[PDB]
């Protein structure tokens, strides 16, 4: 078949990943730039995530086209067409991993997060990664490339003047670089990196959400202790083991709750020490309405809390995990050719659909964000709503 034939198929699904890549993005910038209830340093890496896959569709999708012709082309200017879309890649990864590290702070030590975490220090930490994708994406510019060795029969049956190469992406890129150094280094590690922290971040939530359940049966045990004690220093040992486990909680209307229950103890506690048994269960009953009334509540607001992160950051693990499927096919038909030359080049059509699949990554994020976070969903409604309407 004429090679015009399988090119238009695959140009016309690039283009429509184009344009789907750039909407849905667009509206995720348009969402966090009019909701100040997205703007948040979370969502700064969001946005940041969202421009590089704005620019998959405005830049990279068209050299990824152009590049596909094998046109005739200065060298260095090819390694530009061919490199540019690892500098996008490059720059995801950053962001996915800073927002795995953001929730994993915010989960860790809550109270100290506004004070590390700032929109200043993030605006900073967006910049830097932006210059090291760069780098990290174009290292073949800087001499880590074929123009050295250019095919020169290729560049004669295709007619380029002298000093140009036919353009092909794998006759530029060494294939050592993108296997050693974009895939094992730059992306495959950060990658593992960001499931230790996702994992790490789960493990937070699961340990937090057992102390909350452990402090709430043992004040709750403690009681029913107290309630069949016939001696005082039985009173006595449940109580100051109740006193404990509330300053724990304590830390860990609400702030009034908690010194009604320390009060109540410290008075059923003094009572223990003075013999009074009957007085002290008595004085230990009352703490019966400061839980129902106060405790009752902090524990199911906390609860709520760490619920509401554990899916933030699911939604936050599916957006990497999307990413690793998206880009695996393409990184690991390329350590195929590199790794084993006795085997047959994966195919054009596979190379096309790799390739597709892995641009496919930028149009995934917008669907993610409106089906599993409530706060975009809706005003992603309010922006087309009051645009159609
Ligand atoms: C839209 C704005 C922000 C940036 C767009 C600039 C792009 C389209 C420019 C910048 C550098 C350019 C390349 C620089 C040099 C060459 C070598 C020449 O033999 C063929 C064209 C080619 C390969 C150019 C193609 C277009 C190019 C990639
Ligand atoms: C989730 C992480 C661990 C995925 C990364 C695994 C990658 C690096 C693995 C998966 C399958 C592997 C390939 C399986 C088979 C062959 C054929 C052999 O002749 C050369 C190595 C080569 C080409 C392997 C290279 C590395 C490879 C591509
Ligand atoms: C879900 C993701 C992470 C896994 C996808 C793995 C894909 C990319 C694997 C599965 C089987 C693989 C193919 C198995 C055998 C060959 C023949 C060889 O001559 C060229 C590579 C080629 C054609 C491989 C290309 C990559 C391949 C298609
Ligand atoms: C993945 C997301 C949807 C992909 C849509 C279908 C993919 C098309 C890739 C282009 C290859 C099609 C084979 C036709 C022959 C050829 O291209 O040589
Ligand atoms: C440089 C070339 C053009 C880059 C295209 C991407 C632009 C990203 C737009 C940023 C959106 C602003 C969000 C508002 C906010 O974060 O407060
Ligand atoms: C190519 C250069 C990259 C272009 C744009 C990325 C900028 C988007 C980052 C938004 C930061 C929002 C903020 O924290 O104020
Ligand atoms: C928006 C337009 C999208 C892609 C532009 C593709 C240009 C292809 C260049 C081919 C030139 C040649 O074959 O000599
Ligand atoms: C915004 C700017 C849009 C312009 C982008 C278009 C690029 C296509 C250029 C392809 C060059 C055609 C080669 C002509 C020839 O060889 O005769
Ligand atoms: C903001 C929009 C920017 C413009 C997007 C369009 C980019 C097009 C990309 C590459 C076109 C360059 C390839 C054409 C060179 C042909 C030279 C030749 O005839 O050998
Ligand atoms: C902000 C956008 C600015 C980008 C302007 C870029 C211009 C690059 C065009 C020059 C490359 C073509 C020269 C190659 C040749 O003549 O063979
Ligand atoms: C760390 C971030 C560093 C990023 C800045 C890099 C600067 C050095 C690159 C200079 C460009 C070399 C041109 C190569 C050439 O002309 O062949
Ligand atoms: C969806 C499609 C998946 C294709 C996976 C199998 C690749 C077959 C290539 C074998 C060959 O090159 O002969
Ligand atoms: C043209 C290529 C089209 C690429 C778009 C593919 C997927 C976007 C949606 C991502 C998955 C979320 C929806 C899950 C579901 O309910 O099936
Ligand atoms: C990123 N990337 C690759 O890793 C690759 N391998 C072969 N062609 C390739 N192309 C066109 C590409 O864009």
């Amino acid at each position: 078949a004429p090679p015009i034939m399988g090119s238009s198929v695959y140009i016309t699904v690039e283009l429509a990943i184009a344009v789907l890549a750039i909407l849905g993005n667009v509206l995720v910038c348009w969402a966090v730039w009019l909701n100040s209830n997205l703007q948040n340093v979370t969502n700064y890496f969001v946005v940041s995530l969202a421009a590089a896959d704005i620019l998959v569709g405005v830049l990279a999708i068209p050299f990824a086209i152009t590049i596909s012709t094998g046109f005739c082309a200065a060298c260095h200017g090819c390694l530009f067409i061919a490199c540019f879309v690892l500098v996008l890649a490059q720059s995801s990864i950053f962001s996915l991993l800073a927002i795995a590290i953001d929730r994993y702070i915010a989960i860790a030590i809550p109270l100290r997060y506004n004070g590390l975490v700032t929109g200043t220090r993030a605006a900073g930490i967006i910049a830097i990664c932006w210059v090291l994708s760069f780098a990290i994406g174009l290292t073949p510019m800087l001499g880590w490339n074929n123009c050295g060795q250019p095919k020169e029969g290729k560049a004669h049956s295709q007619g380029c003047g002298e000093g140009q190469v036919a353009c092909l992406f794998e006759d530029v890129v060494p294939m050592n670089y993108m296997v050693y150094f974009n895939f094992f280094a730059c992306v495959l590690v950060p990658l593992l990196l960001m499931l230790g922290v996702y994992l790490r971040i789960f493990a937070a939530a699961r340990r937090q959400l057992a102390d909350l359940e452990d402090n709430w049966e043992t004040l709750n045990d403690n009681l029913k202790v107290i309630e069949k004690a016939d001696n005082a220093a039985q009173v006595k040992d449940a109580l100051t083991k109740m006193r404990a486990a509330a300053l724990d909680a304590q830390k860990a209307d609400f702030r009034h709750g908690f010194d009604i229950l320390v009060g109540q103890i410290d008075d059923a506690l003094k009572l223990a020490n003075e013999g009074k048994v009957k007085e002290a269960q008595a004085a230990a009953e009352q703490l019966k309405t400061t839980r129902n009334a106060y405790i009752q509540k902090y524990l199911e607001r906390a609860r709520s809390t760490l619920q509401k992160e554990v899916h933030a950051a699911k939604s936050a693990a599916i957006i990497a995990g999307l990413f690793a499927l998206c880009w695996l096919p393409l990184h690991i038909i390329n350590c195929f050719t590199f790794f084993c030359p006795d085997c047959s080049h994966a195919p054009l059509w596979l190379m096309y659909l790799a390739i597709v699949l892995a641009h496919t990554n930028s149009v995934v994020n917008p669907f993610i964000y409106a089906y599993r976070i409530r706060e975009f969903r809706q005003t992603f409604r309010k922006i087309i709503r009051s645009h159609v309407l």
